[PDB]
């Protein structure tokens, strides 16, 4: 019993953790196998990049002008290559703790853990996802450049997150491992905005079947509804629209309470329209939305 | 920017985790050096939950009746004890995977890292908090015995909880690394039932300064009171009391923000009176009590380890 935001044992990804800097700018890489992963504005000054041209700054730069560091111990580069956003340095040291990976690019409303580093040292863990406007409600400071998110589903860490910037209203930006941003943000400091941000419905669903399985019931209610009815009433409250995908999703955890997908739907309806009236689900006064279906599965069974 | 609940990095614990089967009960156990400690009540069966005598049941084990298992090896036990409600297991190999540690109780209101295991294995990590009623509410299930909290200083880990059980309201109970339960409890199949919790009063103040250093300012005040004014309110609304070392312990998020220890009590007093009025704090609609004044400087600063 009980349900709490959980990240996944940060471990495997500790192990992975280096220093890397350029000239005067430092933030973090991950260490796999002999490569060396890392966002491409180290190579820029921060004057360097209002409009940067990474393949021109690229092409200047020296293996020997890379310092990494992995604990007490220096790095050598022996090669340095660019994929799309990411920094990828050859190094003469293959990592011995390389845990079995993958880079798997994420999806919005989809959750993953952050293992918050600076100076290559882990400083904390915790839980995110991602918003459906391609941002990310993280916690992060100056130097966390290059902090990882990831999940660990079976011995196999699956690197989805690399973190780039944080942009005006707080919100973080970053790519997957392959150097492709989510959303559309730019490795520049021009202007840019995160567009408005939505809740993410089929989460709170996932959340409102949890804590049915915790034993709360309170907000349930005699009522069903169409996927259509729902969708209106849901775009109201800025809340994302739910597909059919989302209900298919959503059908192991009813056949588990007992109750139908469009039957949470109505209860859901109800909660936007009355709100909590002084009481809590889950301890919580707000509809979460960062615990996925498969968390939810995962966290109670 | 952001504010997020933060457990500390979990490496240096998941290479202490081990399995530990006993006849059908199975936990985790935490192996440190030569050493493997579990919950006692892993030699426990049917009638030995509901009335148990851990001298007596323990004398009619021995050493091959306790199988061990880290990662894919199993580990042979040398020895056995028991120390309060934890179980020593000596085993012919010392760990090699033992960081610094040390061994340390926490006081109620303290917050710790969990990391959540079945059958050795780590399945998960959270931050929570000891409440004051001494159970934590946690996230457990069948099979989690024997998982550890713990906070990190520098590069020593600081060992201070280690999870038993759970009581009927989905709440849960464990002892320090000694074996000394937290809270009025026993390990064993009785009714217990949780105290009255109360709101850590020095933890909200702290959270509502990491609101301030985030850009949240909605909620101050102009006004300051009195500590014996504000624990007067406070004991009203089953809060904590806050003493002036609690005050002290503000200090420096006091001295960065600007406002006042007293100053934000104010705040959190018309808060308490007049709730939220439709706004939030740091994304929350409830005052959070789970991180400590240390948490909140940590966090907006980036301590590494
Ligand atoms: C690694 C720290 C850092 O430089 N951060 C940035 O956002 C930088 C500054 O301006 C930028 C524009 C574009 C890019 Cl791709 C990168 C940056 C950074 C990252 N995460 C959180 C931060 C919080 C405060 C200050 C800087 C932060
Ligand atoms: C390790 C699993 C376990 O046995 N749990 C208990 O709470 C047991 C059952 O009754 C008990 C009485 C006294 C003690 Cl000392 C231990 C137990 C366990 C632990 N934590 C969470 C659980 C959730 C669901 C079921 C069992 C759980």
């Amino acid at each position: 019993s009980g349900f709490r935001k959980m990240a996944f044992p940060s471990g495997k990804v500790e192990g992975c953790m280096v220093q890397v800097t350029c000239g005067t700018t430092t933030l973090n890489g991950l260490w796999l196998d002999d490569v060396v992963y890392c966002p491409r504005h180290v190579i820029c000054t921060s004057e360097d990049m209002l409009n940067p041209n990474y393949e021109d700054l690229l092409i200047r730069k020296s293996n020997h002008n890379f310092l990494v560091q992995a604990g007490n111990v220096q790095l050598r580069v022996i090669g340095h290559s660019m994929q799309n956003c990411v920094l990828k340095l050859k190094v003469d040291t293959a990592n011995p703790k390389t845990p079995k990976y993958k880079f798997v690019r994420i999806q919005p409303g989809q959750t993953f853990s952050v293992l918050a580093c600076y100076n290559g040292s882990p400083s904390g863990v915790y839980q995110c996802a991602m918003r459906p406007n391609f941002t990310i409600k993280g916690s992060f400071l100056n130097g966390s450049c290059g902090s990882v998110g990831f999940n660990i589903d079976y011995d196999c860490v699956s690197f989805c997150y690399m973190h780039h910037m944080e942009l005006p209203t707080g919100v973080h930006a970053g790519t997957d491992l392959e150097g492709n941003f989510y959303g559309p943000f730019v490795d520049r400091q021009t202007a840019q905005a995160a567009g408005t941000d939505t809740t993410i419905t089929v989460n709170v669903l996932a959340w409102l079947y949890a804590a049915v399985i915790n034993g709360d019931r309170w907000f349930l209610n005699r009522f069903t509804t169409t996927l259509n009815d729902f969708n209106l009433v849901a775009m109201k409250y800025n809340y994302e629209p739910l597909t059919q995908d989302h209900v298919d999703i959503l059908g192991p955890l009813s056949a588990q309470t007992g109750i139908a997908v469009l039957d949470m739907c109505a209860s859901l309806k109800e909660l936007l329209q009355n709100g909590m009236n002084g009481r809590t689900i889950l301890g919580s006064a707000l509809l979460e939305d960062e615990f996925t279906p498969f968390d939810v599965v995962r966290q109670c069974s």
